[PDB]
């Protein structure tokens, strides 16, 4: 759809993200099951998005250099992409699973495998300006 509206929402999803996964990482090293909980039902809102809306073809950096760092490579890559993605919704889902069970351990560990799904992705997906 259009390129602006579309840049708008994907950077929206994505600071969403990192905004959360700061502040669960701020939980992780001082766990409260209350305060975990309530930044993991935040998290359950962002990855109930679909993104594929949200990379149409032509909204890559070369295609929109300064406006995105969404790497020519993905529509290339969609299928790893894809399983890319899906990785960290099973992993955000270990790390909601913890915190409603109270578990800190669980907590603090699912949130290791959470950042490194992002890192999995960043790595070829996304520019490093
Ligand atoms: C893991 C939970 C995760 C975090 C945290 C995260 C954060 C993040 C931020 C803050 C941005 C910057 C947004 C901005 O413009 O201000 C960003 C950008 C991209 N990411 Fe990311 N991201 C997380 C996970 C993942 C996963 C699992 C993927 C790929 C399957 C992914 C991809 C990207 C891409 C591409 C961008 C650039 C987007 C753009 O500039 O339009 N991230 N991410
Ligand atoms: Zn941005
Ligand atoms: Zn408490
Ligand atoms: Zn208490
Ligand atoms: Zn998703
Ligand atoms: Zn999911
Ligand atoms: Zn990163």
């Amino acid at each position: 759809a259009d390129t602006k509206e579309v840049l708008e929402a994907r950077e929206a999803y994505f600071k969403s993200l990192g905004g959360s996964m700061k502040a669960m990482t701020g939980v992780a090293k001082a766990f409260d099951a209350e305060a975990a909980k309530v930044e993991a039902a935040k998290l359950e809102k962002i990855l109930a998005t679909d993104v594929a809306p949200l990379f149409p073809a032509g909204t890559s950096s070369t295609d929109l250099p300064g406006q995105t760092e969404a790497k020519a490579a993905i529509w290339a890559n969609m299928d790893d992409f894809g399983a890319k993605g899906k990785a960290m919704h099973d992993a955000g889902g270990a790390v909601i699973a913890a915190a409603n069970a109270g578990d800190g351990a669980a907590f603090g560990a699912a949130l290791q495998k959470l950042g490194g799904t992002c890192k999995a992705c960043h790595d070829d997906y996304r520019e490093e300006d």
